[PDB]
């Protein structure tokens, strides 16, 4: 297995002025940067916020002074936090190069900024949209995603036109992945909601024009350098978990699992959002049976076993599933919180004894319970032998290069059968406002009600992500629609959703 290589991976000036800077990506970044599918847009971020117009009623909106305070609260935002105009490129490697270079003037900075916000007088919701962009791509038939864009709908005749209090208005913001993790992106979004409330209800062209160039400092530092641990000082305990993860990988690729029919076509989504009360419960239910350390995570990814013990094979088979974390806690303190691109790492699920666990919805209670806590159980004691090592995010660095290797040489790399993957997205309020203020003045004006976080699946597994907002947790499963129907991933959803429901008190 190669290894880091940290040199390799540091921003370097590519010319006189400094004004331009690159890097060759890394870990995760080469998976989602693999020219092959960067420039389809299979791994492309999507986030789905849907908006009231609480605002006091002389507050005048309209999708074109909406459009208007986005570019400048996007211009902001791009001082702060660089990666939402970083641009890919390729050789003839398999990782991607990024690259980062200072607007050459201000005009052309506001003409970048205009260039990324969209605006649609329309009543199709945000994920309508996703819909509408993935048919409308794919059709068109091979240009990678621009960082970060946004498109603004409200169901409104003209873009003119006043939005009526208590009207929605729905953001999508559609993101290249290779710069960004899902934790990122969440609070690039976040950034734009504080930003934009600088410019409700005002003189915007004469504020202090921004100093370009200056921002380069304010890209995320490379990874690498910026951990806690000297990544020198690895020997052979690393090399042989590093290991322990590459042949678990290849493993699971070709493991028995869910049935699922060949080919390639659209990514689709099946979303479940549980109720805040049903939220609540099971967060309830997973502190009192289980304890601390225990999460509603931990017993979704239980959750997911058990529907698909259902769903369905050796005696001594073992769920084994390579999970990907958030690298973050193994970078330095002063880094660790304001960390935008990607920093992921990987660990390995493993339950054994299946059969002890293989319980059905119409089996007692108790029974249902007792196999969703035994799950649990073997979940946490696996993430442990993983998370609990210093070098992880070194780990993951290096495997990630290794599986975007792998994947470049394997286009279809599961043949048959997939097992589903779980990805927990945690809690939005970690980076998202419940409301867009009027800074100057502390009014709330658009309500953030819904969140939906949706990454493209090319790939034929059921990939579940986990988010909560506002104390409802969502269930998300994104699948290509050439290898399910929507109707068995339907079903598959409510059954996990049962499962957990089964474990409140």
């Amino acid at each position: 297995l190669p290894p880091l290589v940290p040199a390799l991976y540091r921003w370097k000036s590519t010319g006189s002025s400094g004004r331009q800077v690159q890097r060759r990506c890394v870990g995760a970044e080469a998976i989602v940067g693999l020219e092959e599918k960067n420039r389809r847009a299979l791994y492309d971020l999507y986030i789905a916020t849907s908006l009231r117009n609480i605002a006091p009623a002389s507050t005048l909106l309209t999708l074109q002074n909406l459009k208007e305070m986005f570019e400048l609260a996007l211009l902001d935002a791009r001082f702060e936090h660089p990666e939402c105009a970083c641009t890919v490129s390729w050789d003839d490697e398999v990782p991607a190069i990024i690259t980062y270079e200072s607007p050459e003037s201000n005009e052309s900075a506001r003409d970048w900024a205009r260039g990324c916000i969209h605006v649609q007088p329309t009543a199709k919701s945000a994920l309508d949209l996703w819909s509408e962009m993935e048919e409308g791509r794919a059709a068109a038939n091979n240009t990678p995603s621009k960082s970060i864009e946004l498109f603004l709908l409200s169901d409104v005749s003209t873009d003119s036109t006043p939005i009526p209090q208590d009207a929605t208005v729905e953001i999508l913001f559609h993101s290249n992945h290779l710069f960004w993790d899902g934790i990122g992106c969440r609070k690039f979004v976040g950034d734009l909601f504080r930003l934009v409330g600088s410019y409700i209800g005002r003189d915007s062209r004469e504020m202090k024009k921004i100093q370009w160039g200056q921002e380069i400092k304010n890209l995320s530092p490379p990874v690498v350098d910026s951990l806690k641990l000297d990544i020198n000082t690895l020997g052979s305990e690393f090399d042989d978990k590093c290991t322990e993860y590459t042949s678990a990988l290849v493993a699971n690729y070709k493991s028995r699992g869910m049935k699922f029919q060949p080919g390639l076509a659209l990514p689709r989504c099946v979303i479940h959002k549980l109720s805040a009360d049903e939220s609540i419960d099971i967060v309830k239910a997973v502190k009192t049976r289980l304890g601390p350390g225990f999460t509603i995570s931990h017993l979704t990814q239980a959750a997911i076993v058990l529907a698909l013990l259902d769903h369905l094979l050796s005696d001594d088979e073992v769920f084994i599933s390579p999970t990907s974390v958030d690298g973050r806690r193994w970078l330095r303190e002063d880094i660790a919180s304001n960390f935008y691109a990607m920093c992921q790492t990987a660990a390995v699920v493993r339950i054994e004894n299946l059969k002890s666990i293989t319980v059905s919805h119409k089996d007692e209670k108790e029974l249902q319970v007792r196999a969703l806590e035994s799950a649990c159980r073997n979940i946490k004691k696996s993430y442990r032998q993983w998370l609990e090592n210093p070098f992880l995010q070194a780990l993951g660095l290096r495997v990630h290069n290794f599986e975007a290797s792998y994947l470049h040489a394997k286009p279809i790399p599961f043949e048959g059968e997939a097992n589903p993957l779980f990805i927990s997205d945690g809690i939005n309020e970690r980076f998202i406002p419940h409301e867009i203020k009027q800074t100057a003045t502390g009014e709330n004006v658009l309500s953030v009600e819904s969140i939906d976080f949706v990454v493209n699946q090319s790939l034929p597994y059921l990939a579940i992500r986990l988010d909560s907002w506002r104390d409802a947790s969502t269930l998300n499963i994104i699948y290509n629609d050439a290898n399910y129907t929507e109707a068995e991933v339907q079903k598959y959803l409510q059954s996990i959703v049962e499962f957990m429901l089964a474990f409140r008190l």
